[PDB]
């Protein structure tokens, strides 16, 4: 039921219908040989929608708008990105042109704009330390601290029950660490347990790449890290 990275060629993309105005967007990548697929989030705020995440580059994040507009038919005037990397801010520029705000935390447009990836127009405030949360329209974005990478942001949609862990959360099919080269190792086991903390109640629970699952998927990715760390 949820499409897998087999099923979508790159360029397409999928929706999912998680509840009652929260879908995810899934999308592919060819990258160094092989093909990633790649989740962000879209939450109904009213009459308009909150997009959570690029669908990794351009024309993904084009054909996104295009089956938003095809299947929902609400207009996205929000967009945040949760970490620095293209699969997260690909595409910004994009989402711009069509009339999006596009947001960061400070820390995540800052290294944006040192890898010299596209850059998220406004600054989201109150993110800064550990532990942090704001609610920013339909969801609760919370800063959980470094992991996959510094800057990364979990979010939480209140009314669903949904949280999605974007790429500090790893599926269950994910036995090796990925791309760590940004992360913190060191902290990510403690950051992952501010997110169970914070969100004992969580029922979907969606990581960066692959099929969705329980709050299992947190001590998961614990344990991947952890024995990546040990490696
Ligand atoms: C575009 C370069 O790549 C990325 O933006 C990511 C960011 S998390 N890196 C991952 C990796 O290198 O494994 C990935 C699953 C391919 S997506
Ligand atoms: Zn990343
Ligand atoms: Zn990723
Ligand atoms: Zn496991």
């Amino acid at each position: 039921e949820y499409p897998t990275v087999s099923e979508i060629p790159v360029g397409e993309v999928r929706l999912y219908q998680i509840a009652d105005g929260v879908w995810s967007h899934i999308a592919t990548q060819s990258f160094d040989g092989a093909v990633y697929p790649s989740n962000g989030l879209i939450v109904r705020d009213g009459d308009e929608l909150l997009l959570i995440d690029t669908a990794w580059g351009a024309k993904n994040t084009a054909a996104l708008l295009a089956e938003i507009e095809k299947q929902i038919g609400l207009p996205v005037t929000r967009a945040v990105s949760t970490h620095f990397h293209d699969d997260r801010v690909g595409g910004v520029d994009v989402l711009r042109a069509a009339g999006v705000a596009t947001y960061a935390s400070p820390s995540t447009r800052r290294l944006a704009e040192v890898e010299g990836n596209e850059i998220p127009t406004h600054s989201l405030e109150g993110l800064s330390s550990s532990g942090d949360a704001v609610r920013f329209g339909p969801v609760e974005l919370f800063y959980p601290g470094a992991a996959h990478s510094t800057d990364n942001l979990v979010v939480y949609v209140p009314s669903a029950s949904v949280l999605y862990g974007g790429c500090a959360i790893y599926e269950l099919s994910r036995t090796s660490a990925g791309n760590v080269a940004d992360a913190d190792l060191a902290e990510w086991p403690t950051s992952i347990e501010r997110i169970q903390q914070h969100y004992p109640e969580a029922q979907f629970v969606i990581p960066g790449h692959g099929l969705p699952g329980g709050l299992d998927l947190l001590k998961h990715t614990t344990n991947v890290v952890k024995a990546h760390t040990n490696r």
